[PDB]
């Protein structure tokens, strides 16, 4: 089986990987990074990150693994101590966790796929956008911008800006407030909203146009944008498991004590 | 069809109560209050809150409507000016929204349903539970209480604690914290936190066993309690409904404008 | 010099209090209960709380210090392992806190000093209370409760509840709320409040007259109270100081690393 | 005496401008903008910003007045209806307000005042600063910023950020966090801190050395930035005040009603 192995490029990592690598020479498996039907990421999160962002075109063929080289992540929650007992195993059940589709239309479109979240903030100061719900108006937010997470990406900026940690068997995306003005003139929910499949929630700008835009690590200035449309995708990234590490135990794990 | 009307009691919902009891005799309606079909709330969520525990027992032979005699609820989302055009309908589609299961062991077992939530606090300052989610250690908390909300409980204590706000297709409740200590000894998660079903939340005490649990409307000291358990129910509040109100909706005109 | 020393009353503090009595016999130092001039301490922030609360009406002729048997502490800001050079000191310059005046008036009227805050929560459920800030409503609170706290108070109950830090050198007292409802009909400020030296918060009921009004570590139902009127007391609690311990390092200490 | 009046540029505004020249013309009042004893902002909170910082360097010889001619603002706490009334009065007492010390340190040294705040953002994502205060480390922030805030700015970013509301008679700064990260890694401490005077919180950089500093209204991109240090100032604003209008007051008719 074809497969191959993102490094964070640290020695630590890279000797990782080369040894893995030596491991997997000694079954039918077939370094590939073209068409890996498995990709290992070793490093944290963010190399875990870059994985899934270089190989998302072919994301229904593909398993993936993450292997932490530093401290426990929700992504990468392999220990480096069980590298050769994972090549083993490769050569196992699949685990599906839901995806965030983001919609950029200007005035073409584009898409993108978010594994954590995608957020919208101002080309400077509070910007202005107002909030469209299944094409009815919610509210108009003015402040530093908005946040929608994927489940797995609850516990990432999601969390850091109040938001609820969702399990990610739930299909559903979740949109905060980043710092937005309230007074007798200005109005918004403030609390997080908990979206399930098949609803549509749209940005639209008032005044200013330019906006930055982010999906997972990946930020973009944007220019004459018309509309933001968030949307739990179709599609969803498949994890290779091999053993139970629950959900609620790495959340465990990496904020209240290990 | 057998239906029922219950009151705030105030002069106006009384009157219109008695109003549609008139209108409902011009048609093949029975009023019965021991066997309804439809149960019509007219008052507030509280009124609302009320109906439901009163035939919570019957509560898949049974579609609920509310009216609100004052302003829109979230459960009472119709007003008094359509009475007479709902008594035409009721003699319809159905909406179902989820429930949450509490299980009360002591040392027999008492089991509660709720359609907006379930607290646990102190028999007077902070109380200390262990928190277990299926069967896994997840925290100890120590501070006021806790607070496990239904999705359509999301708009009301769920809020105020600084829970999400989540759409009632999704079949989950969500844990949040009543001012919880965090300091080098004590730890908790703060965030709030969304289960899916089947998955188990226990609290359970450390020391004192005594505690104030409540279920919607209705707070109950517990003696000798060992363990509260919260899942999703299997059973569903069922809702008559006549056009399209939708839950964002409702949550704009609630807390946004109107 | 007449000094006292109160234990939390396990082995270690029991024993370390008998060894220090040992060393002030050593000196001219007179143990006395009634009228001492230095009050020890030794245990947690609770024991340091009781100790403060039994010479509440001494405050200006005595120095407090306290010795923590377990963690830092805020106020039992010594280590065990300092109790005997801690006596050769004693037989320095003094450091003083504000205090919180806190006073009910029924239908006569009672005074009470808070070191850390004084609250107020409900008989059941949510309670309502109109807040008056120098002879203006300001708002009316639906809800849990409300928490006023001291400077020194701030790393306590008032943290959790999502208040400031506040350098105790700042003469001050600050307002937090209790999970609030906030919708189209009910509205309160939700942030923190700091008031100034002079300015008077008074809390007046609505419906119901019976609360729960706490001060520091001591909770008691009042019945039939007309108002509660929180302001900055002219009295404050002095410590013996004998080293430089910033508050802010204490801060650093308790919540970020030790 | 010499006066100048700054205006939003509306056509309300502009025309309010011309109509108390007309009226001080008829007083001993001479329009002088370069030396002027009286600053007339008319606008709202952003067109009074703006006069402040017009005439940063002449604030003690300054007294400021606010008209809004939109809604009430905080420093723009005057009426269009009363412009007439206003120039027969300045033809009083003054009000003082605590401002904000900003030191940059490069590798020279640059000083800013603010009237509401000054915010420390990174140069894209993420940013990384250790906090020291007072000369001892406190903690490593990693996030989206930080704003320090004036008593007066507490009602404006800081309390979005959640921070305090502090009535503007006390003499400190508050230090608010936007976005922490905290995991087992990164720790912060969450809370808004409030320094009194003669406290100095320094910002010094990890990795990255560019940041985005603003002040009030003014957002400026440093380049090697060494230090952002942070102090209560020696110098005032004052106000020209001709009627009681309570600081609690104008927060109870921003925030709550009017
Ligand atoms: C390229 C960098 C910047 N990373 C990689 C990652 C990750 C990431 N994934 C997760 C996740 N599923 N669950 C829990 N933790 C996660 N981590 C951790 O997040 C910290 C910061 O990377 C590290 O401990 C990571 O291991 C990007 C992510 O940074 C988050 N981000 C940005 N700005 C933030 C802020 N102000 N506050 C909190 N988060 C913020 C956001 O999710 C963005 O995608
Ligand atoms: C018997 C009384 C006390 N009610 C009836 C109701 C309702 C209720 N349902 C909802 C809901 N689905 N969504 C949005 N709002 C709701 N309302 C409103 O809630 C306010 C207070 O009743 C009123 O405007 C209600 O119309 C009980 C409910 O009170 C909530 N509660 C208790 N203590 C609270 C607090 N401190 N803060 C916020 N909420 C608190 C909780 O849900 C409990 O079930
Ligand atoms: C009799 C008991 C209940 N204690 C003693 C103390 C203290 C106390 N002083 C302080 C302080 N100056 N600064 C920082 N920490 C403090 N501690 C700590 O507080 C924790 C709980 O005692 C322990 O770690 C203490 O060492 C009473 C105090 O309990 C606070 N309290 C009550 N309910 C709370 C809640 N839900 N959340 C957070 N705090 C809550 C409140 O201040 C009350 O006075
Ligand atoms: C140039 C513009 C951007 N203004 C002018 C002003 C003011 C300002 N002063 C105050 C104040 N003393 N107290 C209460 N309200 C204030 N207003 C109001 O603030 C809103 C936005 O201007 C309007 O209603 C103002 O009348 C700059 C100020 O914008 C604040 N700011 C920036 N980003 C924010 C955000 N994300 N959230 C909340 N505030 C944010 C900040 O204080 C900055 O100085």
């Amino acid at each position: 089986m074809k497969y191959m192995i993102t490094s964070k490029g640290d020695e630590k990592s890279d000797l990782l990987r080369l040894n893995m690598i030596a491991g997997f020479g000694e079954y039918d498996m077939e370094y590939d990074d073209v068409e890996p039907e498995i990709v290992i990421s070793i490093g944290g999160d963010g190399t875990f990150l870059s994985a899934f962002h270089q190989y998302e075109e072919r994301l229904d063929e593909i398993a993936f693994i993450g292997i932490h080289t530093g401290h426990l992540g929700f992504y990468a929650d392999w220990r480096p101590a069980e590298a050769d007992k994972l090549v083993k195993l490769l050569a196992y059940q699949k685990v599906s966790y839901p995806l965030l589709k983001t919609t950029v239309k200007y005035g073409k479109e584009a898409t993108y796929l978010a594994l954590n979240e995608s957020t919208v903030k101002s080309s400077g100061g509070p910007f202005v956008v107002d909030v469209v719900i299944n094409d009815i108006h919610f509210e108009r937010f003015r402040g530093d911008g908005l946040c929608m997470s994927t489940p797995s990406g609850t516990t990432a900026y999601n969390k850091s800006l109040g938001g609820a940690l969702m399990h990610p068997s739930i299909e559903a995306m979740q949109l905060t407030e980043m710092a937005s003005i309230n007074n007798r003139v200005y109005r918004t929910i403030g609390s997080p909203l908990v979206f399930p499949k098949h609803h549509v929630v749209s940005l639209q700008p008032v005044n200013d146009k330019d906006f930055q835009i982010s999906v997972d690590h990946l930020s973009i200035l944007h220019r004459d944008v018309q509309e933001i449309r968030y949307e739990v995708s179709a599609k969803k990234i498949h994890f290779a498991r091999f053993r139970s590490f629950p959900f609620w135990r790495r959340v465990h794990d990496s904020f209240i004590e290990d």
